[PDB]
């Protein structure tokens, strides 16, 4: 098919960054280049851009980020290349670094730490599934989305990340003293390095101190390479055994003996909670998902575009909680069984009896929801797919958002969407005549062979 994915929408622009964005301030420096809070000149929306000098050549971080769609992974909007520069426009997270909260609150609640680590493990479980290793996980590269109390966590800085193969092992030495796994120092490593790092992070969150420390960089790396850490400090008397157990498993010296991300999610400890949802909100969401009816590809791209690239964080904070709670196994994907239990979970909340339920009837209904909603036909409902679908359709199809989507689709400004433009949107040479025929047959009002902003408008407004 034509697989509708958020990533397909980030395309190499041939406009000047300067024509559409305006620098506001410096947020900081990354793995390689600095990040500049910018504003879209026309919509006043804020993004965090990463600028990279051509002199200091690979836009690798862009390709990785297009393949990832996860509620705890940094979002990428678009990117510009210059004579001298690259610009990677991304969503801006306004709660700042975990690092700073660490040095502020000093020590984390087991509840808060479990939540945080769960989301990080979820991000990497997803990444590892897609053959990507981060390689530089630390509180610096974890952002709180906003200032709210128990803010969601985003992974950032994929500038040192790479594709890995189960066949051939990685050799380049990459990371940060406190967080680097011994095998990266040794010169041969795999995706388990990401676990080790996350295990270090966890240790810090719970105790306030790193597990391997030293007077300087060099001292630390020796301590790290020896692998030995202890729970000998007084603040550990306040922490539960399972938490230590997980830590042990995540910092097991030998990679093959160390827990995978995917398995770490299932650990006892990470199910530590205290945090609930309004029934109405959940009901709205569940009802919006049930009522999404599949459609032609122009509409699919449009909705996914609006849902994945044109929605702010403020708008999706509730949707984001729901998804994580419906994702029982953490992997960043909703599956048929997860979906089934969601509806059941809601049914308990409504008093309706679990026993008196046609399990197979529901399971059937769920198969059909999945079919409607799974934009890329990978058998899973990903976050942006979920948002597009679960958001209130009048909220999503605000009169702004509609105008903005159409603009993006009508690349030559002709006031009409052509099949060539649609192909362009999908990142593919041409749209199957079958598909386009299917598309026009449902939309073309004047019947001029193309879709204008009224034809477009009503297409979605159903
Ligand atoms: N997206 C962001 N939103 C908010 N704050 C951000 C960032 C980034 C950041 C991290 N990785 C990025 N890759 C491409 C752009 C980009 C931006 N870095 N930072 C801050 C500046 C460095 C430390 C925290
Ligand atoms: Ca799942
Ligand atoms: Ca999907
Ligand atoms: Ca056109
Ligand atoms: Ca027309």
């Amino acid at each position: 098919k034509l697989a509708a994915t958020p990533g397909m929408f980030v395309q190499h622009s041939t406009a000047a960054f300067s024509d559409r964005y305006k620098g506001q301030r410096v947020l900081g420096k990354g793995s390689f280049g600095e990040v500049i809070l910018c504003k879209d000149k026309v919509t006043g929306q804020e993004y965090a851009v990463k600028v990279i000098s051509k002199r200091q050549l690979l836009l690798k971080e862009v390709e990785l980020l297009k393949k990832l769609d996860h509620p705890n992974i940094m979002k990428l909007y678009e990117f510009f290349e210059d004579k001298g520069y690259f610009y990677l426009v991304t969503e801006v997270y306004t709660g700042g670094e975990l690092f700073d909260e660490i040095i502020s609150r000093k020590r984390f609640s087991e509840v808060d730490a479990a939540r945080i680590i769960r989301q990080v493990l979820s991000g990497i479980t997803y990444m590892h599934k897609n053959k990507i290793v981060h390689r530089d996980l630390k509180p610096e590269n974890l952002l709180l989305e906003n200032k709210r109390k128990d803010a969601n966590i985003r992974i950032i800085d994929f500038g040192l990340s790479t594709h890995f193969e189960s066949t051939k092992k990685m050799k380049d030495k990459i990371g940060t003293a406190y967080y680097i796994a011994p095998e990266v120092l040794h010169g041969t490593y795999d995706e388990k390095c990401d676990v080790w790092s996350t295990g270090v992070i966890l240790y810090i969150l719970l105790s306030g101190c790193p597990p391997f420390n030293g007077a300087n960089e060099f001292d630390i790396l020796k301590k790290v390479e020896k692998g030995k850490f202890t729970f000998d400090l007084p603040q550990w008397k306040k922490v539960s055994e399972p938490a230590k157990d997980l830590i042990r498993k995540m910092l097991a010296y030998v990679p093959t003996m160390r827990i995978s991300a995917r398995d770490a999610l299932e650990h006892e400890w990470l199910k530590t909670t205290d945090d609930s949802i309004d029934v109405p909100s959940l009901e709205s969401t569940i009802l919006n998902i049930r009522q999404f009816q599949g459609t032609q590809k122009l509409a699919a791209a449009a909705l996914l575009y609006m849902g994945s690239k044109l929605t702010t964080n403020e708008e999706t904070v509730e949707l984001n909680k729901i998804f994580q709670r419906m994702d029982k196994n953490g992997d960043g994907q909703l599956d048929k069984q997860e979906l089934m239990e969601g509806y059941v979970e809601l049914m308990k909340l409504k008093g309706e009896d679990v026993s008196a339920l046609d399990q197979s009837a529901i399971e059937f209904e769920v198969e059909q929801v999945l079919d409607a909603v799974d934009f890329d036909k990978n058998g899973f409902i990903e976050y942006s797919e979920f948002v597009t679908v679960a958001m209130d359709r009048k909220t999503l199809l605000s009169r702004q958002r509609l105008e903005r989507a159409f603009g993006m689709f009508d690349a030559d400004g002709s006031g009409k969407i052509s099949s060539s433009e649609l192909a362009t949107i999908f990142g593919v040479s041409e749209v199957d005549s079958e598909t386009w025929r299917r598309v026009l047959a449902e939309v073309d009002r004047n019947n001029d062979g193309e879709v204008d902003f009224e034809e477009f408008r009503q297409m979605l407004l159903k």
